[PDB]
Order: C-alpha cells, then sequence, then structure tokens
C-alpha cells in the first residue's frame, strides 16, 4: 500500500543525454543512433533571441560551430538540420546506447516523467502532466532546456517532451520531439502568458479510487449523481467536462473499489461544495489532479519494464 | 522556477537490481560486486513468518536453494552469510555495472529516493523522508522488498535503506545496508505499530524559503519571535524542536532570500495557528516537512551528478 507521485526509472534516458554548445549557449541534447536532438534556439544569442529568423540562422553555421560532449568523449558533427524548433545535428557516431524507442505526442491530462539536466548530466527526475493549457509545472533553471519528458512501456521509451522555455507565471512550455510546440507558444522572448488552466476531472476521479484502495474513505455517500448533473457542478469549479469515455475508463477502478463511478461523482461534488473540513486525502489537502486511471493502476497493481 | 518533488537519476541503481528466490519466496536483491543482498526472510515460508528462528532457518539451507536471476542470466551462488536482518549470497560474478558505492545509515528527517523493484525489474522512483518515528510513506506491494534507498553525489552512491515490510497503517519499515532495522521493528509477523510521530520543523522553513525563491510570499509578516518562545508553539502542535543548529544549516536559504531565520519562524507560527485560509504554498494547502535544506539548495540551484 501508499500512494506516491512516481517516476519511470530513468536509466535507459540517462545514457542518451549529451551536452551541446554553440557559441555562448550550453544546453542538453539527446543522443539517438547516430543523430542529437535539441532546442534550434541554441544557435541563438542574446540579442538574436528577441526576434530570430531560425532559417537565417541556421545557413549561417557549420557543423564545427556545434560542440557535441556525451561526458568526456566529444561528437563529430558531420550534418545539421532543421525540424520545426528542433536541431537534428548528425553525428558519426551511433549512441551504443540507445533503447528501443518512440516519438508520441501526448494529450492535455497525461501523465510523463521528466529527467531534469544540465550540461548534459542528469540532475533528477520527477512526474509531471500536460495541463490542459498544454504547460506543465515542472522544476527547471537556466540550461535545462533539451531536458526530455517520456513514458515506458515495458522495454520501448515513448518520448513526449523536449524543454525550451519558462512562462512568466513560472510554468513551461515545449515541445514533441519533432520540434511542434504543446500550445500556442513559440521559441522567442515576447510576451506570452499560459492562458487560463482547468482541472483534469477524470484524474482527479482516479485519485479518489486510489484513495479508497488505500483505505481512504471519509468522503464517501450513498448519493450519487447522473453525468449531466455533475457536469454542471464541474463547469461551476472550473473542472474540465467528464465525457462517457472517462467512464468507461475509469471502469476497472469501480470495479475493484466496488464504487460506481457516478457514485464516485457526487463524493467530488460535495468534496468541490464544502471542501475537505480539515482532512486530508492520500497525504493532501487538495483535490489532485494529475495521475491519470493508468498511473493508478500501474501503482496500486505492481507492473515493472525491462 | 518550480519546486518538485524530485528523485536522483536512478540507472545507477537500476543496473545493480536482482530476483532472488528461495523456495516459494520471490523478492528483489541487490549486486554490488560478487555479494548479492536481500532481506533474510526470503528463506522463509508462510509458517516459519510467524516466530522463526533465523540462524536455525539458515543453517538447513544450502547454495543451490537460491536462485538469483540477472535479467534473464543466472548468477551461481558460492556463499552465503546472514548479516543482521540481511542475507549476502557470494556469487562467482562480480557486477560490471557496480558503481562507486557507500553504505551509509541515515537520521531521521533526512531524505532519499527509492527504486521501487518487483521480480528484479525497476518499476518507479520516487522521493521519500525517514519520519521521525523511523517509518517511511512509502508505496510497496507484494513482492518489493529488497527495493533500497539511496542518495547520490557526483558519481557515488549511498545505499540507506532495503525494504522488509507494511505496518498496519500502510507505512513502511526497513533496514539499512548493514542489516540494522530503522526503529523498534523486527521481520517477524506479529503484532507491531509505528507508534507517534512528529513534524520535521526544519524541513518545513527549508520549504517555505523554497517558496519564497519561487515568488511565494503572501505568509510573510513583519514579526518575529526567539527561539524558545517559537519552541513553545512547535511543541503544542507536535513540530520537533528547533535547534541552533538548524538555524544555522538555515543560514545559507536565510542570505539568499535575506528573510532571517526566526522571521521565518514567526511566519510558520502564524501559519500554525491561523491555519491557510483558503491559499496554498509551492501547490500545496499542507505545510510540507519532506524537502532537506539541502534538497531546496539542489533544486533551487542546479546541482548534477555523473
Ligand atoms: C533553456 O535552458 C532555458 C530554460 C529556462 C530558463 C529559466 N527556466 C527555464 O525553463 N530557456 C530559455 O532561456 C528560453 C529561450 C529564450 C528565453 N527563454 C525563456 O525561458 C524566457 O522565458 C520567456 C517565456 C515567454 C516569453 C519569451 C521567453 C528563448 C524562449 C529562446
Ligand atoms: C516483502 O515483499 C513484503 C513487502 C510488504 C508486502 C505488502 N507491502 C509491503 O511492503 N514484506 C512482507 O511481506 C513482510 C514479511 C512478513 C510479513 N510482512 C509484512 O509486510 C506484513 O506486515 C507486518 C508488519 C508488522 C507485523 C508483521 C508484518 C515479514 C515481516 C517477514
Amino acid at each position: 500500500s501508499g500512494f506516491r507521485k512516481m517516476a519511470f526509472p530513468s536509466g535507459k534516458v540517462e545514457g542518451c543525454m549529451v551536452q551541446v554548445t554553440c557559441g555562448t549557449t550550453t544546453l542538453n541534447g539527446l543522443w539517438l543512433d547516430d543523430v542529437v536532438y535539441c532546442p534550434r534556439h541554441v544557435i541563438c544569442t542574446s540579442e538574436d533571441m528577441l526576434n530570430p529568423n531560425y532559417e537565417d540562422l541556421l545557413i549561417r553555421k557549420s557543423n564545427h560551430n556545434f560542440l557535441v560532449q556525451a561526458g568526456n568523449v566529444q561528437l563529430r558533427v558531420i550534418g545539421h538540420s532543421m525540424q520545426n524548433c528542433v536541431l537534428k545535428l548528425k553525428v558519426d557516431t551511433a549512441n551504443p546506447k540507445t533503447p528501443k524507442y518512440k516519438f508520441v505526442r501526448i494529450q492535455p491530462g497525461q501523465t510523463f516523467s521528466v529527467l531534469a539536466c544540465y550540461n548534459g548530466s542528469p540532475s533528477g527526475v520527477y512526474q509531471c502532466a500536460m495541463r490542459p493549457n498544454f504547460t506543465i509545472k515542472g522544476s527547471f533553471l537556466n540550461g535545462s532546456c533539451g531536458s526530455v519528458g517520456f513514458n515506458i512501456d515495458y522495454d520501448c521509451v515513448s518520448f513526449c517532451y523536449m524543454h525550451h522555455m519558462e512562462l512568466p507565471t513560472g510554468v513551461h512550455a515545449g515541445t514533441d520531439l519533432e520540434g511542434n510546440f504543446y500550445g500556442p507558444f513559440v521559441d522567442r522572448q515576447t510576451a506570452q502568458a499560459a492562458g487560463t488552466d482547468t482541472t483534469i476531472t477524470v484524474n482527479v476521479l482516479a485519485w479518489l479510487y486510489a484513495a479508497v484502495i488505500n483505505g481512504d474513505r471519509w468522503f464517501l455517500n450513498r448519493f450519487t449523481t447522473t453525468l449531466n448533473d455533475f457536469n454542471l457542478v464541474a463547469m461551476k469549479y472550473n473542472y474540465e467536462p467528464l465525457t462517457q469515455d472517462h467512464v468507461d475508463i475509469l471502469g476497472p477502478l469501480s470495479a475493484q473499489t466496488g464504487i460506481a463511478v457516478l457514485d464516485m461523482c457526487a463524493s467530488l461534488k460535495e468534496l468541490l461544495q464544502n471542501g475537505m473540513n480539515g482532512r486530508t486525502i492520500l497525504g493532501s489537502a487538495l483535490l489532485e489532479d494529475e495521475f491519470t486511471p493508468f498511473d493508478v493502476v500501474r501503482q496500486c497493481s505492481g507492473v515493472t519494464f525491462q
């Protein structure tokens, strides 16, 4: 028993992290086979970053301008190209530690692990969710760009995020590994802002089921509700709508606990309308929305990875 | 910016995890050089575990009774011995992935990363603190025994915890890597209970400094207090006493924020006496006590590991 915000083991990704330096700028790259991926703003300098034209900036660059550090071994760059907001640096050595991998793009509401890195060296690992407004609430300092987010499925790493920037409210924005930004953000230094966020309703319900599985039951009740009547309550409290597909996804957790999904919705309603009255749920005094139904089943059942 | 519960990269420990099976029991082992460490209750069966005599049970065992799985490679056991509550299985192959390491015992209030494992395969990684009552609030299921806790300092892994058991309140107990239990627990199936816990005061203050560094300032005030007057408030709210050494350890964080330690104590007092009034601090509606001053400095400054 117990419930923690759990990341995937990071070993498979650690073996892919490299340092990329161009001019004044040092950031992280992801080395898979004979390509290093990194944010294209590495080719920028502090006055380039106000409003750059990256095609113009990149044609002015040479292979030898890119210094790639694989620990204490330098990688020879033999080609470079730009793919949307990422650079692909072709090197003359394939990474012998390349895991099986996929480039996937995730949906708002889904979770992933982040391996935060500085100078190509991993610093720590933590779990994030993609917010509905396409930001992530991360922990990133100067030099963390190019750190990646990922999930692991048995032995395959699905890379879903590469870090590019911090917005003025302290939240973070970045791209998938094809270089396409999540959300309406651009890799320029102009006034950008996150935009209004909402709470991920289906994840809150999943976490309430995790609490029941772990013996926290005080928030349960005999009442029930309809999906439509629940969603009127969700709208007022800035929760996003619950769909029938969400109800279906919660089915396993419903069946394991014997608590009908719509019954747990009735409990959430009372929690939204009444607060928590000085009590806690799974060690939290807030309704937590960064665990997916998959996360709960994985943790409350013991799935591993090889 | 941002503040997350961050674990250490787990790659160095993943390469040490093996599966140990004896009779009916399968658990995890830690393979360093030519020794595999694991909980000694692997030699038990379900009626042995009520009240066993481990010396009697172990003399009845043979090397060939211990089946050690290093992924899809079997390790030949060539000797076995017991050290307190851990077994040391000598194998004929040194682990080529052995990191530089140390066996250290931690203090209540300190933090570490846990690599949860099943059948020798890592499942996830998360950060824990050793509670004042010597339990940890983990996430562990059947088969997780032998998963280890650790810190990394540059390139050296300091192993501090090996998992043995779950207590009736859902918290967890285990040993250091010398096999000595943290706290007054024993590896038998008899009525044991955690005992009363307290909040780790110095860690709460560290986390309040992390919040200031990240722009959460609403809980600050112009008042101050003396160390003695603070500790009278801490006693009532079941916080442990703050010492002058704690004040000294908080010095760096005090100097970076310009908020005197005793001033932050005055803020904590008002938070304890008034609650939080519907607001949050670093995304939490509770006072968080599982970040050490070191954890805050590491995260709010960007230290890496090679
Ligand atoms: C890359 O290491 C760095 C990571 C930032 C620094 C602080 N926290 C982080 O996550 N990214 C940048 O420096 C980017 C680069 C320059 C400006 N950056 C910012 O993060 C500044 O934040 C603003 C957000 C919207 C308005 C413009 C940028 C770009 C975006 C090229
Ligand atoms: C080892 O994989 C297992 C891990 C437990 C199972 C559930 N969650 C966990 O962390 N440990 C045990 O099964 C130990 C073994 C047998 C009983 N165990 C318990 O955890 C049962 O909990 C009780 C706690 C105090 C009273 C006796 C045990 C021992 C302790 C040998």
